[PDB]
């Protein structure tokens, strides 16, 4: 975990999000993965890594 | 209505992840935004845009 810098506020939208502030010191403790935002049939939200998701396209 | 679905099975590590069965249905809440993990001083962690951190 590295020390990162908020570039700006942040209001969480879900419980799992977090709400930061401009210029707020914070701990990365995971940038090796880009996470996506979904849900599921059962209306449960969460965070999954992007190669997890197939968009038909 | 773009389908999306679960390609693989995920299983879950941490609270705010979420387990997915493979060819699930599934809802994208963004256009290909990607999220990190990060966590404050007052030990509280979570997802914010990772477009938001800088490094």
């Amino acid at each position: 975990e590295v020390v990162v810098v908020a570039k700006f506020d942040y209001v969480a939208q879900q419980e799992q999000e977090l709400d930061i502030k401009k210029n707020e010191r914070l701990w990365l403790l995971d940038d090796s993965k880009s996470w996506w935002r979904v849900r599921n049939s059962m209306n449960k939200t969460g965070f999954v890594p992007s190669n997890y998701v197939e968009r038909k396209n």
